[PDB]
């Protein structure tokens, strides 16, 4: 289990402790052995454009469609970012 | 695709963009992928070793034959932006479900 | 060749050095060192069990991985002095590369 967002998007500590908590409860779908991590990449760019964007990259869920939406809302709704420029991947020690 | 820079070196953030629009005219240019349709990311490690020195280098991972026309121009890019010996820049080329947030 | 250790614990750059050294000499024990590469990121809101607490993610790409990943344990163990429980090892075989 581990999810990584990736992000130009700067929030303070208390938010980002926030929103990954909201995550890892996302990932009901799928505990207390799980990674979790928000990156921030001021220099990101998507489209070729370096305003706000989320990459996230969950590893380990086949499903995927509630979590993908379900954290598309939390990341639209805490980061103030535009859901055209948030990608969700996932890949299925 | 996705290219990422990963380096000791520290740019401006005025300059780190420019680099990075110059690299994805690159990966356009050389490889007639779609443009607009990538990732691009400079991201500064300051403590990023190699050869077992954490003097400047420059990794570049390229995710997702012409290949050599493309590491050459970026290498370029690089050297010229960074300040950096090309002897310390390697470039990686590297190879599941898919989705934007559009369509929520 | 690569090591790249993924951890909240913030050390000082003199002793991040010092950790990323005995690593490449431990991966290096376990070729030669002039062909590769380590990195030590600091991303303070690194998770792990719903927790902020110190952990450490190592990847380590292109190399008995046993003998590795035990030696690291110790060394992240004490120098970073983080708990083994909060310590987790990948190793990835993931594809070509080309300066001088
Ligand atoms: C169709 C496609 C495009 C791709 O390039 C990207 C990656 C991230 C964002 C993006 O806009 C394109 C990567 C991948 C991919 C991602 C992970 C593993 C294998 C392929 N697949």
């Amino acid at each position: 289990p581990c999810c990584e967002v990736i992000t130009n998007v700067n929030l303070p500590d208390d938010n980002v402790q926030s929103t990954l908590s909201q995550i890892e409860n996302a990932i009901d779908v799928m505990l207390g052995y799980i990674m979790s991590n928000y990156d921030y990449q001021k220099n990101l760019r998507f489209g070729g454009s370096n305003e706000a964007y989320c990459f996230v990259r969950i590893t380990s869920i086949n499903n995927n469609s509630a979590l993908a939406d379900q954290i598309t809302k939390l990341l639209v709704s805490n980061l103030n970012v535009k859901s055209r420029r948030i990608y969700v991947e996932f890949r299925d020690a």
